[PDB]
């Protein structure tokens, strides 16, 4: 498989001052095509370094895509750079110059001379119309290779790109992907269970991406390889997969509650309201979620029904059970979740950061799970939230 | 001026399945130093391409930083790629092995075979202790150049990178940033070395950056022009400002939240030491729950109102016995409530001398409305 290279031009994208979503979007849009994306670049607004990256990228790929640096500032050097890298000269197109003039004249303004550049092209570039902005793009065909320049702003470039893409004559390859979301299983366990199913090849591949919400397993490549390989992996992970694709844990909880016609409530400590936050992230949460308490202080725990004898060991399975049972009784809900633990940095009751109990109570009784999460304060609180949510959807 | 090269390693990074903020964060941390950053890369999880990019980045740079691919899986190939790109062999270090093993034992687990590979380094590498993961980092000093390997997730690599960065003995340049964070005043009114305004959910930030001498003076001037609007600087957050008030006063705080759904209590407890003052909260998501925690029956058909906001704050104050209490009620969206558009939000504070309400019409989606609500509630105590 040949390569596609993708370059976002702009100094501020380096620093994350503007978030570079362009290169990623452009890469997703190449999924249906038999091309390999090994890398993406963000390059500063200087012509020499940029000309070198274009030149290197173009030497290795069948396709090169640039995004941004087509404005009228001294910081807009993309045209020059592509010009310098490909050995062709910049020529003024009088016609396009008129069109730029016309864009300004439709707003009562004369065209600044700054914008004169924006009408240059190289012999090998045909133009791509930008009815939505000043800078029109280029399509270079040369040596059996395509190079495309796009404006940075997404509303300007999405339509141009969607339009020139089908035209580039790139090699199609039916593509699929399956995203499997698990919980309660680590990366190395998944490795072991899958063994040889952990394929990393040109036709199909598998990878894992540990998240606060459990380990995600993505299979991606040729349609027919992904289908059968992914189903085999789902089989191996049957009990730990809680959802697929866009599915989220809060969403999963919501469908169980609708299915049962059941209600839920919460009693939270270390997480501090974050579990309720997460439950209510999903539109429609007021149909089942009665509410919850955040019992951050000992006094608050005693007030909301944690038994006095447990108040010296709030970080325990017994307390988590009591908390969830208490919430259930206090809210009259079919289910209740509870969280108790140590987020860190400080220990509590002689237990170290990441010590966490999550409990579910319901009609037929209660259950508790124990974790030792690594992470800082924010991380432990987050994993606790998904841990509590996992109790309901295993 | 010598180069610094920055590579985020993850196929998911190419496709923005996760957004690459790592490379940019590293790049911004490097601003006080006299290196140029000409580009940053995201590389797929493939050993050969990655060795090529590493080899190349090393040949042109004074500093190379990599982030990601230190896990135990077949897709984690950063250590193999760098070994390759530096013509050195990977060698198990039995001391680190015992440390990962200790790590797993502490969690009541046996160390899985796949983790063994995380104790492997090249002879040129020094370990960077990972206080929060199994994968320590690498620091290679070779030919006056540095290459630093870091874990992908920020809670792991942040302190590592902090610890390691002064130690690289980079040439300094006198650059600085000063962030002044405001509440209750739009960009336009503010306008009335470089200076920028940045609108955030916690308010418009005024940023001053450039030559440290220029930044320090010009920033003390700006602060003065906006002396009433500026609630903090630098790393200060609304939650921390609130904490500072509660300790200064020896006061306590509690909350009753509905649309924000627990996010306010979450924000409050984001900061270490919250339990010295934050007694707790109620998430009154349903009407039945409002009733039960002391909101008057009379107000239950008008939950989106100043009256209900007031009652919620009084009800939290009485229920928990706190000095102060915050409340939120309103419409986050996508759905209207009781004829009120998304963005209609009432935040309330009750204390010793009574209660106050602020009404807001907040633009944005469900999450955005909830976030701004949380900060508006906090702003009651610190603006
Ligand atoms: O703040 C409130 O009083 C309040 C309490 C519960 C729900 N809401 C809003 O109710 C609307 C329906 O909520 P939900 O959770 O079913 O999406 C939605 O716009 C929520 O923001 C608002
Ligand atoms: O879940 C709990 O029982 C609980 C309640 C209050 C505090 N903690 C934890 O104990 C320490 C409390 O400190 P802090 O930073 O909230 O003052 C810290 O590790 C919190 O995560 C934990």
């Amino acid at each position: 498989m040949e390569r596609a290279e993708i370059l976002g031009v702009g100094t501020e994208l380096l620093y994350g001052e503007t978030l570079d979503t362009n290169t990623a979007e452009i890469a997703r849009s190449l999924k249906p095509y038999a091309l390999k994306v090994e890398r993406t670049l963000r390059v500063a607004d200087e012509v020499a370094p940029l000309a070198r990256e274009v030149e290197e990228a173009f030497a290795r790929a069948r396709l090169v895509v640039l995004s941004g640096g087509l404005g009228p500032t001294p910081d807009d050097v993309t045209r020059e750079a592509v010009a310098l890298a490909l050995g062709e000269p910049l020529e003024l197109d009088e016609a396009v110059l008129g069109e730029i003039e016309a864009f300004f004249r439709a707003r009562g303004r004369a065209m600044p001379e700054a914008n004169r550049k924006q009408a240059m092209r190289i012999p090998s570039a045909t133009w791509l119309k930008n009815p939505r902005g000043t800078a029109p793009g280029w399509w270079v065909r040369k040596g059996g290779k395509d190079l495309v320049l796009l404006p940075g702003p997404p509303p300007e470039w999405r339509p141009m790109w969607q339009e020139v893409l089908p035209r580039l004559g790139l090699p199609r390859r039916p593509y699929a992907e399956r995203v499997l979301k698990t919980w309660g299983i680590g990366e190395s366990e998944i490795v072991e269970r899958l063994g040889p199913l952990f394929v990393r090849e040109e036709e199909v591949e598998v990878g894992t991406y540990p998240k606060v919400h459990g380990v995600e397993v993505v299979v991606r490549g040729r349609e027919d390889r992904v289908a059968e390989l992914a189903e085999r992996i789902k089989k191996k992970l049957l009990k730990e997969v809680w959802g697929e694709g866009e599915m989220t844990l809060a969403e999963a909880v919501k469908r169980r509650m609708e299915r049962e016609g059941a209600t839920l409530s919460t009693m939270e400590s270390l997480t501090g309201g974050l579990l309720g936050a997460e439950i209510t992230r999903v539109p429609g949460a007021s149909r089942f979620y009665l509410g919850g308490v955040v019992s951050y202080s000992v006094g608050a725990k005693a007030r909301f029904g944690v038994p006095q004898d447990l108040l010296s060991r709030t970080v325990s399975a017994e307390t988590a059970r009591a908390m969830a049972e208490a919430a259930r009784s206090l809210f009259g809900s079919t289910y209740a979740l509870a969280t108790t633990g140590v987020a860190g940095p400080d220990p509590l009751e002689g237990e170290p950061p990441g010590t966490v109990y999550v409990a579910l109570a319901g009609p037929t009784g209660a259950e508790v799970r124990r974790y030792r999460f690594p992470g800082d304060r924010e991380t432990v609180r987050l994993r606790s939230v998904y841990a509590a949510l996992a109790l309901l959807v295993t």
